[PDB]
């Protein structure tokens, strides 16, 4: 008597039909988004190179590859680049730059597969590791924790965690939700990786359940051609105690463990609020 | 009071996490149905091959590229191939093959872009038109009426003709729709182009509205342990009128002949096919 | 990652804020066309009157009381009155007019309760059963084949079936769904019962599942102060004559005289005259 | 090519099939919950006719009707009672419980009718106002702020507010929500009204909107031998004290006299008793 009928099944497509919602206005604007990414900061290319030089580093796994943008800087600067992501939507574009950019031996050597944080063992066999392993952008806190245990988020770190090789680097980063929980707001602008040419106003929801903090969602309104739009994404507030040990326990405690604050040497009290922490992880060997 | 909040919007998507439903059970069940195209009939490539060689085409537009497997044979058989579809999550499959094989001459040179139907001029350019423009597997009848009137499936015909160059070619078909509405059963196994290996148990429902035909939904169940459903729909365009539309979309100015399984088709002849294929010949 | 979230249970309410969607436009004209009800035909009337009276009925049981008005004829007549539904919504209409005639004794004595056909032995007590059982407007077409062996419309009749004394009677209807399955349109204002004052727009939408009618679904569009139009959408089981005829005498048994009138008058097959609506009278001899 | 195909319209019925979601899981155990009240506390009886004899009340409107447990009391006590909602699956049961007890002429003279806050001047015929308008068990929170500005908190306080007669009162309450925001727990079975017998556990989800109080959901976990688990939802407006008090006066346009419970008795700011309930209990000048 209620039931309601669709004329595809979720998740299937057809040929000559747009997929799901491809086309609606929220994802519009969200192409937008994922699309300000063309001017990457100096001293983001200059920290990253300058730790990825400073350990001998070579052989370089992406694992959070979105569009390509941090995978491409290293393909261009002589790296031996892997690069995974679970999301097809986003890597249709690492791809497509790829085959634009065929002609140019490094493209034709750059790898570009699907793969999951939580069957990263399987999906990419790890062979004796990677030099460097890194997962930059906020990317980590797009898992949320479904279950309420943390136990997908320390599954996924472990799993990245067994792709470096001994000896070899992690890299990976948390905007600071230490700030964005006490002040119930996350500004726009303030990537540090890629400076936004796009004009977006953010509204700030931060779910509690029992006084724990469990979600974050960010609603765009984005300007553009003129217009007026909105999208929504959602994120798990990570912390700066919890992540510091938890990225740790993956490892086993086997490793050194640093933090910076945007790309800066990061120490309690400091006066300066970082926008994003980046732990920085050697494993033992 | 009633509202309900989405942890993201619709058809947006991020780094390190699935695209919205894409590992669900009924996506996992409809990708065994589209990767069951290992085994294309000899009559479908020697017909097809043989169609373009007497009519001197070359340069093709495959309108309907999915998983690339109508098109990945003519890039085989030396052709220039051009394939376009709305569909990201099936060309992804196409643009795999294409990597994968990239250090073959041909494949190098395969063009696989995305295009929709409806803004196909926009989103194609043609230079002087192509020789030959292919639509096969009855991917036509992927597209609803959603406005009622079938004027959607004008301006796709149309566009997808304005791709065809003066005397070339446009091959277009349909699974045969009149028998189908007759029976009201879409029975499997039956694909003519490529010979199924999976086995896929079907309900067929036929939606009409005031009593003229509108959808034909199809529920798969297959074995994946585990049985699986995933569901399809289609327009169920019958021999008369589509004969009408794609005439229609030349204006009139084509030659116009229709196959019936391969080979031509005499009204009145004993045998009912599987498909319909229209094959035109563009003015000029 | 994909996971909405409700601030409230499906089906659950709250003082002081309306139920989900009760105020929605569809609500509205819907709200409209079960309300256009004031026109009581006289054929009507007398054939149902007439025929209860023939055969000496008294206690009267009506298992889709809707808002009320077959039942409300009945009371007023002298009858006496159980009243049953399984939608509470509709049950709301029968019981408000209840209360604002109160005071008139026949009204005082109607009962009017909620149960479900799928449950009706639990949900109704039969004593020794009803006099007459009815159930009129193509109110068992309301039922779908959600299994799709018919299982639950067999259930239903069975249940309604039992509430009928030995030598007691049903009268069960349904649209002509023969007539509407072979044009594919259901045309609006053929109401026998009812005639309509609220002139609708009908989209008739008919699904077949491997060849087999397996729902009808109506689009009313009504019209609104550029003025405006606005639709609601309501679904049926398209109940052929021959198959209904079969199950509402399995539902007894087949201890049972049945037969079937076209619009109040009897029905001879081959007939010319189609009728909108076939009336099944059936006797329970057992 | 993404569309969906209902079988009926939102919010619609149909004679002989439940309304939508009726016979859900969630909907039973909260058909429960709003039935936990056969155990009115002797404080809650006590306190409210104390109050309404003091000041000489006696034609009350209850505009937060709900099942009539409120007013029923009321009805008992011989007050002349007239009780609202805007939800017709609560007020089904009031209007059960008057049918039940109409032969009491008391019961036969209760006024119960949908109305909503929103709308409650056009709903409610107000003559020159009750002498006494209760709204209490924290039921103006259901109420949320979808248009982001608190405008119908507002019109809905003081359309509240107009029904009370020049000198009369208005008895509105709200939960502590100053404390579940604190510790962002709602703690079960603290109802001062009516004690649960029912044994529950709550999950408590408070959302915030750039750092301010939106919406406190709360999840009822309940047990079921077979033991298993099954649950429902709610959501609610997490009014605040000092708010509040500015809200209730501002209905009025401050021409009233305000005093704050906590818990029944006099609140006192800075108390080390932190109450359940505040009650705001206002005179108008007139
Ligand atoms: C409809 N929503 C809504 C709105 N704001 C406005 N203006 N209107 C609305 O309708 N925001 C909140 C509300 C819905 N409320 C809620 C409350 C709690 C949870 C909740 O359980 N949320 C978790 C899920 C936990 C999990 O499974 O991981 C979440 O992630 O949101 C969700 C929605
Ligand atoms: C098989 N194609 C083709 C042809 N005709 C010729 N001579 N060569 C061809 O490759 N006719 C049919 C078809 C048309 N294809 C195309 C492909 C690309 C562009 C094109 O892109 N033209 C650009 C230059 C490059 C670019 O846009 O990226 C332009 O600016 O006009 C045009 C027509
Ligand atoms: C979205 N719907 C739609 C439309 N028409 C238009 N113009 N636009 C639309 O989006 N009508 C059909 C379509 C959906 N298609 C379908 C296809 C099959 C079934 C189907 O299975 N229907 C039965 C269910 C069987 C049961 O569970 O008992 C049904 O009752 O509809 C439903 C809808
Ligand atoms: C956590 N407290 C508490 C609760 N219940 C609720 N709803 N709120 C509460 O804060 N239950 C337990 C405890 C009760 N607190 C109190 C606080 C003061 C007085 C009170 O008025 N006490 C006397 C005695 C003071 C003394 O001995 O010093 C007084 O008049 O001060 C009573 C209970």
């Amino acid at each position: 008597v209620d039931s309601v009928y669709r004329t595809r099944s979720l998740g299937v497509a057809a040929e000559g039909i747009p997929d799901q919602y491809a086309d609606g206005e929220a994802a519009r604007v969200w192409q937008l988004y994922i699309g300000d990414t063309r001017s990457r900061t100096a001293e983001y290319k200059a920290w990253l190179l300058g730790l990825l030089r400073q350990h001998g580093c070579h052989r370089v796994l992406d694992v959070a590859c979105g569009t390509g943008v941090d995978s491409i800087m290293l393909v261009e600067e002589g790296f031996s680049v892997t690069s995974v992501d679970a999301s097809d939507k986003m890597l249709k574009y690492a791809l497509k730059e790829r085959w634009n950019r065929r002609k140019e031996p490094a493209f034709d050597k750059w790898v570009i597969e699907e793969a999951n944080w939580l069957t990263l063992d399987k999906d990419v066999p790890a062979g004796d590791g990677f030099d460097a392993v890194i997962c930059l952008g906020n990317s980590f806190a797009h898992l949320p924790d479904s279950k309420g245990d943390q136990s997908e988020h320390r599954l996924a770190l472990k799993n990245i965690a067994s792709m470096v090789r001994p000896g070899g680097l992690l890299v990976i980063d948390h905007r600071n939700y230490d700030y964005i929980l006490s002040t119930g707001c996350a500004p726009p602008g303030k990537n540090i990786y890629y400076k936004s040419d796009l004009t977006k106003d953010i509204t700030t929801s931060v779910l509690t359940v029992n006084n724990k903090a469990h979600m974050v969602t960010l609603d765009y309104t984005v300007q553009v051609p003129p217009g007026f739009s909105k999208f929504r994404l959602s994120y798990y507030p990570h912390c700066l105690a919890s992540f510091t040990e938890l990225v740790q326990e993956a490892f086993g405690g086997r490793c050194q463990h640093s933090v910076l604050g945007d790309f800066k040497p990061y120490r309690p009290g400091q006066a300066y609020v970082p926008c994003y922490f980046i732990h920085v992880l050697k494993k033992t060997g």
